[PDB]
């Protein structure tokens, strides 16, 4: 945090050369009651390259940038062909232009400062270039404010490809210079066309994305023939997974994570809720860490049955998010209502019993299970617990 | 839908707010018979607020948009460079942007969405606009319709880079003026164009690709030098499938959705099917509900051998969509023809005797099967049809 | 092929109607000599409705532009602000659009159609801006060519964004106009702009979505610090497989057939390759069915090892398209050189043999194997052979 | 390389015809001082055609341009309507497009190629527009200079939309003329900004498609409700996949490859690490190559437990690029810290100890891993190394 002080420093620099240099070779009348900041500006390009580290083709713009190129030719008044290697100076724009897209690269969207960078240099170059054209008007009296004004009014209704005409070429050296900065207008207004339409293109990736799924789902089922009481309640899943956890599947989110990390997660996941079974407890902690990777999320819709009472039955579900009800044979008699970090279904891994009530949802649930057979092939190879359950 | 008529109404009045305020900093002569909507409006932005419920970083639009900041300004005829804050009130329309944003943000396209709002952002922007060259005119006796019509005129010339030159600036501080809206002019059309762009370029996505993938399995067919007359069926069956289901393929549809819909839009499409066979009637419901959910999609085309007569043969399908016809083994002597809801090939997964008959397709089929060693190992844990079948 | 005509037909009765309505309002000195192509154009669609065969949200178009709603405004002389409605006919362009996206939707490109038909309508609407701009012009004498061709150069100047402003708008009626043309001029040319980077974005896909997988596999193997003797032959592969089947995988792309016609696929790629083996040769025919589709393809570079010679080998290989040679356990005495159609590697399957030769590769390969336990697990299911092999 | 010379000079000869065939219809006074660079260039066209070795649909621009078509017409001063078929040389640069379009396919990028050769395209149609324009002028005295650069300022003012107006049409033939270069103009600017357009936005693609997956997993896990502080060592877990292997995941680059270059990568990335196990000493060289295509990458962060001594614990784990650092069970007494290269965890392959030691991470790892029942698999097919383990 030290060096970020000088990193701005160094664009303060840099940007006050671009402001200045082609100020300064229209107007010669500059220079001599502000050379104090030459010195300064011009000490700090040449301390710059020290505290950035020495040849390479990356280096030599801050190295054609870092020597005084300038001060000779505003102190021996070198002719109009001549004097224009003082632009060498704004060689330093690549090398700000490269600190300033890595120092701050995830901060911020890499489109949007690419933008941002877009601007500005359009700016600082539509500067240069209404100081070229007043350079090569006619010599006349008038005062040097509007005078500028006018030559910024044109570069600005020849960049922005406006043209109103209102002010026009006349000699033909005029003409080529506006030839080539027509040119490099219509360059830089599709340069800012271009990235706007970037910008904003991938500014809606989660929202249409599952816009897109929902369409596929529905845009097929309608093919099948399907009830619209059950495309209804399609849809109405389709849209709790978008106004809970944006779109995005359970099992290929923390898919993208390496082992530990997903262990850990999983860990944070099912924390309250694995110390609670009478079936685990007891249990070594080398045995949750085995189980609680095989845990497969399921989601159920309201009124949806869960376990449905007579069944053979096999697995077992631990509650995370929503409510559920657990109802008789008949569903008539309610025997109790489970909420979140507590579980039903146990009595299908240690038991060959059919189930023994219906379980029905009462809200969307967000519910974890884990089988019957992943839950005895895990516990095959731990042999206390595969005593500790028989 | 009670409140829907609220935001309707907070919408019309920060939009009378938006082309009153503009208008009225022009022209001094309004707002004497015309504050009685103004305190009507005022009075419906101050009881927003608490219908809205109260500070946050995106709550300070609406409350400095919610007191009355102008009204002050027009009553006690402050001067022009401190009117200008009854501006304030054009905070309100973030609001209006934010909420329209999220109340119909699925009723449509979420791009078609952004490029709507634009567009009035942009026809209320360039009444502003208008409104404040107006404002720094020279002053003549002119009539106020025909001195507003003209700045329009200017205004949408500009933001629309035409650029006719027929009025343009002539002070200086028109000009720093021109020089501002000639770069909002660039941006909101670059903002139009690129809105535009990225509308367009998703608006065919089935529909192409669809187009890539019938590219690619040609491009790859033409290399390893395959018949004609075999390419031609390949292309004609991506045709059918382009024209029936709209490209998708059905078993990655219906792998996007939970259990409890997989397995209710199964138990939809195979419902009068699986009550038609004399092998799973008198079965349980619960062996009904893991057959459905194995049964595989296939697709035959005209002519094509389904079931050749006299080969080993596992495994048994069901007929949805289309027709078939059973031939005898010189295939000369039809048999019979199906249709949709029957089943063949049933005389293989309880017996083990070989083909018996040759099964021609005759139009496209969508026909599932269901293989031999799916269902005697979900058969192995059901004794009581293990013990049916034998 | 009958009806293709009729469409076209109607397409040219629409574009008559089209050119000549707007032209027949400004001058009403036409239409009086050119009645009879109305009278046939108007039974023209009169009779396409029931050609076309009645009520919808996307009928009424054609229906509203069958109705003679003209031919009573020019023989009645109907003035200015009633004789509009003789524009009712300009609905049919809604048929003939919803017609053409979907008789040629797949002879071409989706985004090349939408292009080409919106180029056709803004012609086509430039006509009608021209029309209405020449309608409200002082009337003053001029000839009636020259006072077209300077209305038709207007709205390309406005239209196209260029504004000379050459010929500007006079009264305040010409001003509105002007400025409605404006929006729908900056309208179209974005919409233009939206279907040119819609279409150029997406021409160039297998060959950019191959340059991308050819610097993800080099950006990360550089980051292993591999050779650059082995990076450089990744490369010429990656080269191969562009040239040859343009970058796509053999596995990933006969995956999107359905079983019948990929069994066609593998059945006539595999075909001279399987009536020559002495292993397969008096087996039946649903045993190549069976073998024929867990053959998987390896393409192997100029120069590396096949079989090595010593080791314990499993596999069998068939070549497809490449050469390969046969060498001796020194590597010096070439016993011969296999070529396309061929096979190694037999004595593999049938014996516990250690592989008896070293098979190199001389150009790129392209050949099919078989491994040793999928081919005795397919083997097990078929007794003959099964008997045959022993 | 004696080819590609011989490129340079067709795209040299086309260049020179591009250049000077409008230049010399307008200026009759050309040609005869400059007839023997014509003589050479057709000599240079006529045999550029048995140098590419001839009849085809994509022959004949190279066939059409062969031929002298000019020549009589500037040897026999041909009338205006007629002189124009000397254009038919310029069908000589959908040759060289064609041939320069993959001649360099993938030394560049393709969007990139393309956009320089219609910026190349647009300057050289430029030319001939102003041509054109200066041709269908009124003839008067003036400097063929200064004449031309006029022309050729209108034909920039007209094609880049910008427009100043200040030099327009006078007589009809010229406002054709200008109607149809407007088209032309906003035609090429629509084809510019759409590869701009197209060229920026697939500009970042790993770099925008890492900044999606963290924050896809980011925005999920705060709707489990996840720690702060473990929601911070993802990010930084993310931050370091980027910064170094440029977020690709490790076991889907190389599943990109065949099996003998995946097998080849794998052996150099395993090099200087299987040399060194005391257990896999003395064993095949075909043993190496079954077990070094199993080993699986796993990350562990900075502090992170790999081995925890007490457990059960089955696999045996390989560093490859990190650090580590071993500990007793307390983790008070440092045993020894091991760096790349080495390898720890090979006490439970061979035997069924439960762990003697913790074994804590230091940076991160990038550290490979096999599988205890992955490496009893592959060991029991290979039987002296089976008894050798004994
Ligand atoms: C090249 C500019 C036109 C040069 C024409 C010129 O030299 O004019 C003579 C006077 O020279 C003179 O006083 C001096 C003439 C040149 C003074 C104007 C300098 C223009 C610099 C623009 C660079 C853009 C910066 C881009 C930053 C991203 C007469
Ligand atoms: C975004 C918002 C940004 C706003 C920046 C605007 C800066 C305005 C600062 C300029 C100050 C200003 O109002 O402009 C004139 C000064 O003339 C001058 O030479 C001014 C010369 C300065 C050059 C101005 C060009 C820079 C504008 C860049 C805009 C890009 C923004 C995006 C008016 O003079 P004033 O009324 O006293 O009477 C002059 C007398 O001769 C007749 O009345
Ligand atoms: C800033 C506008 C130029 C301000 C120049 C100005 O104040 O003019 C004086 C008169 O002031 C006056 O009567 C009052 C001058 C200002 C009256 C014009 C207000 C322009 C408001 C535009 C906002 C866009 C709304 C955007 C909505 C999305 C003289
Ligand atoms: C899309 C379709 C939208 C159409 C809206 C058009 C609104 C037209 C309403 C304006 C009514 C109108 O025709 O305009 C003039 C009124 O002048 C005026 O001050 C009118 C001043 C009102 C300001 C008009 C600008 C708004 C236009 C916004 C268009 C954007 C649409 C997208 C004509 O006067 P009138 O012939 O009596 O003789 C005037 C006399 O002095 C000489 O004949
Ligand atoms: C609305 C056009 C301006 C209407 C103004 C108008 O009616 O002018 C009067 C004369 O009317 C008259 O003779 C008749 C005036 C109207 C004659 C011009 C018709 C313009 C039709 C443009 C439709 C585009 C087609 C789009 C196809 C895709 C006076
Ligand atoms: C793409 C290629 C397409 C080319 C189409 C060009 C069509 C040209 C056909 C027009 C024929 C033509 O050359 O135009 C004039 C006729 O004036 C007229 O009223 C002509 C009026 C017809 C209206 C022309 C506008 C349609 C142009 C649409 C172009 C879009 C293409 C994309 C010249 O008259 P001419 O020299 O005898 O002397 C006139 C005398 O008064 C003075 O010399
Ligand atoms: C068509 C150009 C307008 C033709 C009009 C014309 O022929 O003018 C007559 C004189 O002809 C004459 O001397 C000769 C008139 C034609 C001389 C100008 C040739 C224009 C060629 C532009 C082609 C673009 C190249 C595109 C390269 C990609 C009078
Ligand atoms: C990108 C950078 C590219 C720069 C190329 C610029 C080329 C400039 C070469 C032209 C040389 C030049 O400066 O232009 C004039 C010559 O007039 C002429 O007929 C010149 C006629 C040549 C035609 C020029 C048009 C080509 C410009 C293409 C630019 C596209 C670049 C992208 C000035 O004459 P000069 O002062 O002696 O006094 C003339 C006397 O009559 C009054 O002083
Ligand atoms: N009286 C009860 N109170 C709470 N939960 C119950 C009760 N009876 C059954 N359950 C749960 O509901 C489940 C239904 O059958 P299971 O064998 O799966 O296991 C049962 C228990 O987990
Ligand atoms: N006479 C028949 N009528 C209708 N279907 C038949 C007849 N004979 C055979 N099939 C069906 O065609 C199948 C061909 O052999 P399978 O053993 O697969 O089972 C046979 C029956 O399902
Ligand atoms: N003399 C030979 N001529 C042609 N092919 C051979 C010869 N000897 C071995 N091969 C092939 O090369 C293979 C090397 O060992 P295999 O046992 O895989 O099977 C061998 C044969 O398929």
């Amino acid at each position: 945090t030290y060096t970020l002080v000088w990193k701005v420093w160094i664009l303060a620099v840099t940007l006050y050369y671009a402001i200045r240099i082609p100020l300064t070779l229209v107007f010669p009348s500059l220079f001599s009651p502000l050379l104090p900041l030459d010195i300064l500006a011009s000490l700090a390009l040449i301390a710059d390259i020290p505290l950035d580290l020495l040849l390479a083709p990356s280096r030599l713009p801050d190295l054609l940038a870092a020597l005084p190129l300038d001060l000779l030719v505003f102190a021996l008044h070198l002719p109009s062909p001549l004097s224009l290697l003082s632009l060498v100076r704004l060689l330093k724009l690549i090398s700000v232009q490269r600190s300033a897209t890595r120092i701050l690269s995830y901060r911020i969207n890499p489109a949007l400062l690419r933008l941002l960078s877009l601007v500005g240099f359009i700016l600082l170059a539509a500067h240069g270039i209404a100081c070229g054209w007043m350079s090569l008007q006619p010599p006349s009296e008038n005062p040097a404010g509007t005078r500028y004004l006018s030559a910024f009014y044109w570069t600005i209704t020849t960049l922005t490809t406006i043209g109103y005409g209102d002010i026009t070429p006349s000699t033909p050296t005029q003409t080529v210079y506006t030839i080539v900065i027509e040119l490099l207008g219509a360059a830089m207004y599709g340069l800012v066309i271009g990235n706007i339409a970037s910008l904003v293109s991938k500014l809606d990736a989660a929202k249409l994305l599952h816009r897109e799924r929902v369409e596929r789902v529905t845009a097929f089922l309608s093919y099948k023939r399907i009830s619209p009481e059950l495309q209804r309640r399609i849809i109405e899943y389709f849209d709790y997974l978008w106004e809970t956890r944006r779109g995005y599947e359970e099992r290929e989110v923390l898919k993208e994570l390496p082992h530990p990390l997903r262990l850990a997660v999983a860990m944070e996941i099912h924390g309250d809720v694995i110390e609670k079974v009478p079936l685990f407890k007891g249990a070594g902690e080398e045995f949750i860490r085995d189980i609680i990777l095989h845990l497969e999320p399921v989601i159920y819709g309201p009124g949806e049955y869960i376990i449905r009472a007579g069944e053979m039955g096999s697995d077992v579900y631990f509650i995370n998010r929503g409510s559920v009800e657990v109802l008789s044979a008949d569903e008539k008699t309610r025997y109790a209502i489970l909420s979140e970090g507590q579980f039903f279904g146990e009595m299908a891994l240690i038991l060959r019993a059919p189930r023994t009530a219906t379980v029905r949802a009462r809200a969307f649930c967000d519910l974890y299970r884990l089988d019957k057979e992943t839950f005895d092939r895990i516990l095959s190879r731990y042999p206390e617990i595969a005593a500790q359950i028989q």
